[PDB]
């Protein structure tokens, strides 16, 4: 064929150390390892951000999320965060002649100023920014409402039982973690004490849509089947599938057939469920003879977290597993494990198996696919996205000049050749809930990653001219 199919899969909070192809010894990921073996495994690939909403925003817009105020972790009832006049990756692939679909985790908002009204046609939605087809989890599985949205309508919604959602105060009289601990089956470790759904207290309050409520143990199966439907439906045409798994995000509710199979508790169990999901996508492609001329990109939105809010024994069951690999920090953090993510590109027709050590950022995927397809961008489109197609395909080992990282508190860090600079911040050093090291410091930090990849040795006092140059460089990206 001329024009490859494109599948982009965000895992949720999957760590640079969670996969056996990245050296995990305490858990085995044979489907994802097989994918690695068939394509290009990246060892220096980064998301824009150490959290969900901003990394997904940066990927789809080709604009750094920290250039817009509303791009932080979004509530389940956030208005759509991407302006409908923005050119998205989905829009440019639609212009390039692809059928476009989003399946799974969205977390970019739905509906207009005021927040999501879940009770009729929800607009603007993913279809307002270049997706033909939409089947989404509004935000995260730990956030209300716990329902799916398909082409702008809640699946199984009864108009006589309308939904209301509120993140400021209780609406309705549904049990909560706070008031009704007797009805809590998975106890919260950190907040998560609002409306209970299926015995799991969630973030935010909801009432109504009883018949629309999902079953947590079926979410991977539902996402996997809707992804396969989309692929089977577009067997004969060029398609783009943007897919977001729930795994390995809290609450971790493995299907019974994975539950207790890892021996790392539910956190390990959903790594195996995730590996099985990617296996199902690879088997579907193979079935339809679409393997060879499909670009399959598998990555994560941000780094990993052990205890992210439920008493699921993820620390107690960890068994010497290292989700962060050697790296400092994790989810939320400006330290490397915040934005360092697993990243695999398989395109058998065109791309030989390889390890890509080059510096790569998810911000460049938009301009890199546009360049591949020779698709022209409006002057204002994908403004921070550089063409690095050769690097993406393992055809060159040319690093990005620098990459930019954003933590929870919008502290930015820049990596240039061997050097990592973290700009000063007044935000807390330690994240209140998880106690994660955020890398917020009133003083500059400088790490030589070639010598000190675990960021053990701040050498800012040793290299003021390096701090000054990288500081001036980061400020010029900000004011560009
Ligand atoms: C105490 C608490 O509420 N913690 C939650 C965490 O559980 C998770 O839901 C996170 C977003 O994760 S992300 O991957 O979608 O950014 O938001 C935090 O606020
Ligand atoms: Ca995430």
């Amino acid at each position: 064929s001329q024009k490859p199919n494109i599948i982009y899969i965000f895992a949720d909070d999957l760590g640079i150390g969670d996969l056996s192809c990245y050296g995990a010894t305490k858990v085995s990921t044979p489907h994802i390892d097989r994918l690695a073996g068939q394509g290009v495994q990246f060892t220096n690939a980064y998301a824009t951000s150490a959290t969900s909403t901003p990394s997904r925003f940066g990927l789809l817009t080709g604009m750094y999320p920290w250039r817009q105020e509303n791009t932080g972790i979004a509530p389940g009832n956030s208005e759509l965060i991407i302006d409908t006049a923005c050119v998205t990756m989905a829009d440019m692939l639609k212009e390039a002649g692809y059928a476009t679909g989003v399946v799974g985790k969205w977390h970019l908002g739905l509906g207009p100023k005021g927040g999501t009204d879940f009770n009729g046609h929800i607009t603007p939605n993913a279809q307002s920014i270049g997706f033909d087809y939409e089947f989404v989890i509004p935000a995260t599985v730990d956030r209300v409402p716990c329902v799916f949205v398909e082409n702008g309508h809640v699946v199984g919604l009864d108009p006589n039982d309308p939904i209301t959602v509120n993140y400021e105060h209780k609406v309705g009289d549904w049990p909560t973690g706070e008031e009704n601990p007797e009805l809590v089956k998975l106890k919260p470790s950190q907040g998560h004490n609002n409306t209970i759904i299926n015995g799991i207290p969630r973030i935010g309050w909801m009432t109504g849509g009883k018949s629309a409520l999902w079953k947590d143990e079926d979410i991977a199966d539902i996402i996997t089947n809707k992804a396969k439907s989309f692929i089977v439906s577009h067997k004969e045409e060029p398609f783009f599938l943007y897919m977001g798994t729930q795994d390995v995000h809290v609450p971790r509710v493995p299907h019974p057939r994975f539950a207790g199979k890892s021996g790392l508790g539910t956190r390990g169990d959903v790594i195996l469920q995730l590996d099985w999901t990617i296996g199902e996508i690879m088997n579907t492609l193979d079935s339809l003879q679409l393997t060879d001329n499909t670009i399959l990109i598998f990555t994560s939105d941000n780094g990993p977290v052990i205890d992210d809010g439920y008493q699921d024994q993820a620390f107690e069951r960890l068994n010497g597993h290292t989700p962060m690999g050697i790296y400092r920090g994790g989810k939320y953090s400006a330290y490397e494990a915040g934005t360092r993510i697993p990243f695999i590109v398989r395109w058998p027709a065109k791309v030989k198996p390889n390890k890509q050590q080059a510096l790569f950022s998810q911000i460049d995927i938009f301009a890199s696919l546009a360049a591949l397809l020779k698709q022209p961008l409006p002057e204002d489109a994908a403004p921070d996205s550089q063409e690095h197609l050769n690097t993406l395909l393992g055809k060159d080992y040319t690093s990005r000049e620098y990459i930019v990282q954003q933590n929870l508190n919008n502290t930015l860090a820049i990596v240039k050749g061997q050097w990592k600079y973290i700009e000063p911040s007044d935000a807390p050093a330690i994240e209140y809930w998880t106690k994660m090291e955020l890398g917020n410091d009133r003083h500059p930090q400088l790490y030589d990653l070639s010598a000190d990849p675990s960021e053990k040795n701040n050498v800012a006092k040793q290299h003021p001219e390096v701090v000054r140059e990288l500081s001036e460089l980061l400020e010029s990206v900000k004011t560009r």
